[PDB]
């Protein structure tokens, strides 16, 4: 299961966020960014219960994690090169 | 430069956007997603102003594309396993 | 009286709001989902106080509820199949 | 496969899409609304390419719809009375 | 049933959508706006089918409308001085 | 001065706060809403200077006001019947 | 008059719209921007009408505008160094 | 390098938060607004890395300061006359 998760963290805890997901299997990706998100990630998980137990369990529940919007991406229209 | 862009197109053109987004050798990564943003790409351009040129000139002007939000990535806060 | 509630919880509760809902007689269904909200529900109540009161006094006052958003259905403009 | 699709039709064109809505079997229930969104539809496909089928190439192609924003349900967190 | 209705224009047109709404007696109060809005509206009709029929056929079918986001007043949490 | 102020409470305050406005002397109007939306105001200050003031230290200071957007009415473009 | 104006050009047009911005003597700056918005434009004008007249007249239709947001400015509330 | 950050406060806490940016060398102009966002402000700071470091270590660690959106300035497309 694959899924691309934008993170909005408490103000000024973005770097402690992205440190924390550096560390996880599942984070394929991890970026700070400019706008109105402040972290992005890849999911790449084995199945989608385990994505939900890691958006919901993990992601989620990480200290200054504020919010998630998580987009599940279309199989058959999904390219990394 | 890298940016993260989120895609909105006309209502039905995403698979149509994703095709042509493939072939470009700027876009390292392209997902069709279910949600608020229609498509997700990662952009690597060799300067600001190239990844500028890119997203006006070329994203921005595909047919069936409506809006784009891009987000660029944190130097230093960004990675790729 | 119904209508449609998209819920959004603090980040981690949205199983356990989810749990809440079920048990409750208005709720008739309820979804968590991925995305820009956390979780559907439809509501149908006797009246339209009852669904306020319902609405503000149950959903809004459920720990880890941070917002709703109602969206009353047209009478005449609704089915279930 | 399950989603919840919000529907944001052309300004007036809300009542001729609920009505073409609603005889599409993979639509099991249908709304219209006030608010922010036009229409709340439940979409149940047999899987999730017949799901993303149905979103881009059925909802997503009808006259005068001019957004959408599907919602994947998570399995085990979904309930229907 | 009463209501406020938040309306967006087509740019340019939301002084001409203005002074179509001024002249209907159902409109009770209307003013341009600025900010993510360009037009609020209150909507005063004899009943919810009334409002429905005045928000589709006649708001949404001003020449210029792009969008109306219909807020329902809560009965019994409404002042008028 | 003319303004009407979209609020929203933390979850579940909507009726405190709007037993609040109601005894306000600038409030001219206050109603509890369905949507995106908890509360709608107008405000009618006596200058730009007192809305400010108003909207700041006064509705932005109540106890579970969480947000607001003022919406400056335009001169000229406003008519209450 | 002051106040900055967020504005979403059709896609591919920020150019010539920043082009056709640069000209007028109540842009005091423009600027293209990545993210949710393409352009910035301070305006300054000698009062709220011709503030108003000016947005809703030639900045709202300019080719290729799709949408502004107009942020007034508080007054004793804004500094430039 | 140069950027326009939109910020939101807690509410009430705009003209606290104003005071303490303007005193910030790197903000070059600061404004509070009416509308869905409380502040704006330019940021003027020697690199990328220090844009960076000014918005998460400073500006998102100010007391009151809930969210931020950083518009990035297209270099050669910035105009301050
Ligand atoms: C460093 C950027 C931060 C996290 C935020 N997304 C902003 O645009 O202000
Ligand atoms: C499980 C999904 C959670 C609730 C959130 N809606 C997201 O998209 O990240
Ligand atoms: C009938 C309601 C329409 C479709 C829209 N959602 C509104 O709130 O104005
Ligand atoms: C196939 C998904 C489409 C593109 C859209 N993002 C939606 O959620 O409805
Ligand atoms: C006159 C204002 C226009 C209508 C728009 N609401 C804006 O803020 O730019
Ligand atoms: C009573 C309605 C509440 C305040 C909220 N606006 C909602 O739509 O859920
Ligand atoms: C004084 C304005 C405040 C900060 C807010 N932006 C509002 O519009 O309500
Ligand atoms: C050049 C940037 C454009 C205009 C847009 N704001 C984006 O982020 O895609």
């Amino acid at each position: 299961a694959s899924a691309i998760v934008l993170i909005n963290t408490d103000a000024g805890g973005e770097d402690e966020v992205f440190e924390r997901l550096k560390s996880m299997s599942e984070v394929t990706e991890v970026h700070v960014v400019y706008g109105v998100y402040d972290i992005v990630v890849k999911v790449e998980a084995d199945s989608m219960d385990k994505l939900k137990d890691f958006v919901t369990n993990t992601i989620r529940k990480l200290p200054k994690v504020r919010s998630t919007l998580t987009m599940i991406i279309v199989e058959g229209k999904s390219l990394v090169k």
